[PDB]
């Protein structure tokens, strides 16, 4: 509350560490469905169904331009990429399996880096 604060967690490395995680996601072999925005002209149904499209390149631009106020907003966009993927793709498809794998990969890096 006013003049009553928990001890200050060091957040000065968060930007660099989120960049490193994102590099590792970008370079994973199953990253291909997620690297670029879904082409809303060429993929029927995507525009209407997925209210908030997200992809790694868009996260990279937002990161590089100070559009994440803190590490939680960064994790919310990463998770959005995988939540979108599950919304649009069957579990038993290459892209559906890609999303589950990437989410797992992300969550481990996240826990090991910050928890």
């Amino acid at each position: 509350s006013m003049s009553v604060k928990k001890p200050k967690r060091d957040d000065s490395k968060d930007l660099a560490l989120c960049s490193m995680i994102l590099t590792e996601m970008e370079t994973h072999e199953d990253a291909w469905p997620f690297l670029l925005p879904v082409n809303l002209k060429l993929v029927p149904g995507y525009k209407k169904v997925i209210k908030k499209p997200m992809d790694f390149s868009t996260i990279r631009e937002k990161l590089s331009s100070g559009q994440y106020p803190n590490l939680e907003t960064f994790a919310l966009d990463v998770r959005l990429v995988f939540d979108n993927c599950e919304t649009f793709n069957e579990d038993d498809s290459d892209i559906g399996r890609a999303g589950h794998n990437m989410r797992k990969y992300f969550e481990k890096k996240w826990t090991d880096t910050f928890k």
